[PDB]
């Protein structure tokens, strides 16, 4: 009977929006939107829908889409610490385990929107294995507790945060970062669609994947590509 639209990206993500449309049948018409030119306002104002829920999400959400549906966004940070981008490298860079996912009205600043509610998250394993966890406390937890409960946000309160999205090139790990940073670094953009940790040695690139902590090493997969 409620009519909502599922705007994301990365498969488990996609996975799990088909899982939950199936599965809600009986209670919501469930729309699955996994590329930019499907999220238009002419588009998604047939739909009409109650929310508009973006577990990922790549780009910019027109002003025209948030400011006529209620579209709420999965950031993982415990708000209004780590506003802005890229947070998962943000996040571990600086040597967190622990943060929180804050489901937020979009309202067109960089993750100001009021706060709908927020739940835990750990930060162990790679990026991939992180927004796995991530998008089923997302999907099994936050979504249904938002579309039954129906909570009214609550604006941001204290010191805020502002976090940067990150380049490729930031993927560069230093020689003078210890072996754990570099175990972080590698872990942390090992996942789909991320650029990879990598060193340069002369005109090859050596691109890092699937890390594992041994006494005084890490053992790695690694690509060696040429220029």
């Amino acid at each position: 009977l409620m009519n909502i639209i599922i705007a994301t990206t990365k498969s488990w993500n996609i996975k799990n929006a088909q899982k939950f449309k199936k599965e809600n049948e009986s209670k919501y018409n469930t729309t699955i939107i996994t590329n930019k030119d499907e999220l238009t306002f002419e588009k998604v104002k047939l739909i009409n829908p109650e929310y508009i829920l973006f577990p990922h999400w790549s780009w910019i959400i027109p002003k025209e889409i948030f400011e006529n549906f209620t579209c709420v966004v999965f950031h993982m940070t415990d708000l209004p610490f780590g506003r802005g981008g890229s947070p998962l490298q943000n996040l571990i860079e600086r040597g967190i385990k622990k943060t929180k996912i804050s489901a937020i009205k979009v309202d067109g600043g960089i993750d100001t929107g009021d706060i709908f509610f927020k739940r835990d998250l750990d930060l162990y394993g790679t990026a991939e294995e992180i927004f796995m966890r991530a998008s089923k406390i997302i999907f099994n937890d936050m979504i249904p507790e938002l579309l039954t409960k129906r909570p009214v946000p609550q604006k941001q309160e204290g010191e805020a945060t502002v976090f940067q999205r990150r380049k490729p090139e930031q993927s560069e790990i230093s020689p003078d970062f210890d072996l754990e940073k570099i175990y972080d670094y590698i872990r942390m953009l090992d996942g789909e669609g991320y650029p990879r940790a990598f060193i340069k040695y002369g005109k090859y690139r050596l691109e890092f994947s699937r890390a594992s902590m041994k006494n005084g090493k890490i053992i790695a997969d690694v690509e060696i590509i040429e220029g």
